[PDB]
DNA sequence: GTCCGATCAACTGTAGTTAAGCTGGTAAGAGCCTGACCGAGTAGTGTAGTGGGTGACCATACGCGAAACTCAGGTGCTGCAATCT
Protein backbone atom coordinates (compact mmCIF):
# COMPACT_ATOMS: atom_id res chain seq x y z
CA UNK A 1 0.00 0.00 0.00
CA UNK A 2 2.79 2.67 0.81
CA UNK A 3 4.41 1.28 -2.63
CA UNK A 4 1.03 2.09 -4.31
CA UNK A 5 0.33 5.30 -2.66
CA UNK A 6 4.11 7.08 -3.41
CA UNK A 7 4.64 5.47 -6.66
CA UNK A 8 1.20 4.11 -8.41
CA UNK A 9 2.17 0.73 -8.63
CA UNK A 10 2.19 -2.66 -6.47
CA UNK A 11 6.02 -3.66 -5.39
CA UNK A 12 5.04 -6.89 -7.07
CA UNK A 13 5.56 -4.85 -10.52
CA UNK A 14 6.56 -1.48 -9.72
CA UNK A 15 9.75 -0.22 -11.93
CA UNK A 16 11.79 1.36 -9.09
CA UNK A 17 14.18 -0.65 -7.25
CA UNK A 18 14.92 -0.61 -3.67
CA UNK A 19 17.45 2.08 -3.30
CA UNK A 20 15.54 4.62 -5.52
CA UNK A 21 12.60 3.79 -3.67
CA UNK A 22 14.23 5.05 -0.33
CA UNK A 23 15.43 7.83 -1.92
CA UNK A 24 11.49 8.76 -2.79
CA UNK A 25 11.04 8.57 0.59
CA UNK A 26 13.36 10.90 1.75
CA UNK A 27 11.67 13.08 -0.98
CA UNK A 28 8.17 12.38 1.04
CA UNK A 29 9.16 12.79 4.61
CA UNK A 30 10.84 16.47 3.57
CA UNK A 31 7.24 17.12 1.29
CA UNK A 32 7.11 21.05 0.87
CA UNK A 33 10.66 21.53 1.53
CA UNK A 34 12.24 18.68 -0.30
CA UNK A 35 15.53 17.71 -0.36
CA UNK A 36 18.47 19.01 -2.50
CA UNK A 37 20.70 16.03 -4.24
CA UNK A 38 23.70 16.42 -1.52
CA UNK A 39 21.82 16.38 1.23
CA UNK A 40 19.65 13.42 0.04
CA UNK A 41 23.31 11.88 -0.98
CA UNK A 42 24.37 12.39 2.73
CA UNK A 43 21.20 11.52 4.55
CA UNK A 44 21.07 8.18 1.93
CA UNK A 45 24.65 7.54 2.98
CA UNK A 46 25.22 6.88 -0.22
CA UNK A 47 27.58 8.90 -3.43
CA UNK A 48 26.53 11.53 -6.04
CA UNK A 49 27.31 9.07 -8.72
CA UNK A 50 24.67 6.81 -7.32
CA UNK A 51 22.28 9.03 -5.91
CA UNK A 52 22.14 10.22 -9.89
CA UNK A 53 21.84 7.09 -11.77
CA UNK A 54 18.93 6.05 -9.16
CA UNK A 55 16.98 9.38 -9.01
CA UNK A 56 16.56 8.83 -13.54
CA UNK A 57 13.88 6.03 -12.04
CA UNK A 58 11.59 8.78 -10.41
CA UNK A 59 12.18 11.93 -12.50
CA UNK A 60 8.52 11.91 -13.30
CA UNK A 61 7.18 11.91 -10.12
CA UNK A 62 9.87 14.79 -9.07
CA UNK A 63 9.86 18.71 -9.42
CA UNK A 64 12.96 19.40 -10.21
CA UNK A 65 14.90 22.89 -10.50
CA UNK A 66 19.04 24.12 -10.34
CA UNK A 67 20.15 25.86 -7.43
CA UNK A 68 23.91 26.45 -5.64
CA UNK A 69 24.89 25.02 -1.85
CA UNK A 70 27.84 24.70 0.13
CA UNK A 71 29.97 25.66 -3.38
CA UNK A 72 28.44 22.65 -5.55
CA UNK A 73 25.54 22.53 -8.29
CA UNK A 74 22.55 20.95 -7.19
CA UNK A 75 19.36 20.27 -7.51
CA UNK A 76 15.93 20.36 -5.35
CA UNK A 77 13.71 17.45 -5.34
CA UNK A 78 9.97 18.06 -4.20
CA UNK A 79 6.69 15.40 -4.92
CA UNK A 80 4.51 16.89 -7.85
CA UNK A 81 1.74 17.29 -4.90
CA UNK A 82 3.77 19.42 -2.79
C1' DG B 1 74.91 70.42 -78.90
C1' DT B 2 78.22 73.84 -79.98
C1' DC B 3 80.48 78.05 -81.37
C1' DC B 4 83.12 82.67 -80.33
C1' DG B 5 86.25 85.00 -77.12
C1' DA B 6 85.55 87.92 -72.96
C1' DT B 7 87.25 87.35 -68.67
C1' DC B 8 87.95 85.68 -62.52
C1' DA B 9 91.53 84.10 -61.12
C1' DA B 10 94.91 79.62 -62.50
C1' DC B 11 99.54 79.36 -62.12
C1' DT B 12 103.24 82.22 -62.91
C1' DG B 13 108.04 86.39 -61.79
C1' DT B 14 109.58 88.40 -55.91
C1' DA B 15 108.62 91.30 -50.97
C1' DG B 16 107.36 90.98 -45.97
C1' DT B 17 103.87 88.10 -41.75
C1' DT B 18 103.01 83.55 -38.96
C1' DA B 19 104.36 79.52 -35.09
C1' DA B 20 107.43 76.64 -31.55
C1' DG B 21 109.24 76.71 -26.93
C1' DC B 22 112.16 78.79 -23.68
C1' DT B 23 112.38 80.01 -16.71
C1' DG B 24 108.00 79.76 -14.41
C1' DG B 25 104.32 78.65 -11.17
C1' DT B 26 99.37 78.24 -12.61
C1' DA B 27 94.09 77.63 -14.30
C1' DA B 28 92.69 76.23 -18.41
C1' DG B 29 90.73 71.89 -21.84
C1' DA B 30 89.61 67.06 -22.19
C1' DG B 31 88.71 63.50 -18.93
C1' DC B 32 87.87 59.06 -15.76
C1' DC B 33 85.23 55.78 -12.65
C1' DT B 34 81.90 55.01 -8.81
C1' DG B 35 77.81 56.26 -7.91
C1' DA B 36 72.69 57.44 -8.35
C1' DC B 37 67.62 57.55 -11.36
C1' DC B 38 64.52 56.74 -14.32
C1' DG B 39 63.01 54.20 -18.84
C1' DA B 40 62.80 50.18 -21.03
C1' DG B 41 63.72 44.83 -21.54
C1' DT B 42 63.79 39.95 -20.46
C1' DA B 43 60.50 36.81 -19.65
C1' DG B 44 58.15 33.88 -16.37
C1' DT B 45 54.11 34.72 -14.00
C1' DG B 46 48.79 35.01 -12.29
C1' DT B 47 44.15 34.02 -12.56
C1' DA B 48 40.56 32.11 -15.56
C1' DG B 49 38.33 29.09 -19.07
C1' DT B 50 37.80 25.07 -22.85
C1' DG B 51 38.46 20.82 -23.73
C1' DG B 52 39.57 15.70 -22.91
C1' DG B 53 40.29 11.60 -21.01
C1' DT B 54 40.01 8.35 -16.65
C1' DG B 55 37.28 6.26 -13.56
C1' DA B 56 32.96 4.37 -11.32
C1' DC B 57 28.63 2.58 -11.67
C1' DC B 58 24.91 0.97 -14.16
C1' DA B 59 21.74 -2.17 -17.34
C1' DT B 60 21.39 -4.26 -21.17
C1' DA B 61 22.23 -8.02 -24.05
C1' DC B 62 22.92 -13.16 -24.82
C1' DG B 63 23.70 -17.88 -23.17
C1' DC B 64 24.03 -21.64 -19.73
C1' DG B 65 22.27 -23.26 -16.07
C1' DA B 66 18.79 -23.56 -12.08
C1' DA B 67 14.20 -24.32 -10.34
C1' DA B 68 9.07 -23.64 -11.63
C1' DC B 69 4.70 -25.56 -13.45
C1' DT B 70 1.76 -28.12 -16.37
C1' DC B 71 0.01 -32.32 -18.10
C1' DA B 72 0.21 -37.02 -18.54
C1' DG B 73 3.02 -41.45 -17.11
C1' DG B 74 2.79 -45.39 -13.63
C1' DT B 75 1.74 -48.14 -9.62
C1' DG B 76 -1.31 -51.74 -7.01
C1' DC B 77 -5.26 -53.06 -5.22
C1' DT B 78 -9.94 -55.28 -5.84
C1' DG B 79 -15.13 -55.00 -7.63
C1' DC B 80 -16.79 -57.49 -10.59
C1' DA B 81 -16.98 -60.93 -14.13
C1' DA B 82 -15.49 -65.53 -16.83
C1' DT B 83 -12.21 -69.38 -17.76
C1' DC B 84 -11.21 -73.73 -16.19
C1' DT B 85 -12.63 -77.05 -13.12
Amino acid sequence: SLWTLLTGYTKKESTIGNSAFELLLEVAKSGEKGINTMDLAQVTGQDPRSVTGRIKKINHLLTSSQLIYKGHVVKQLKLKKF
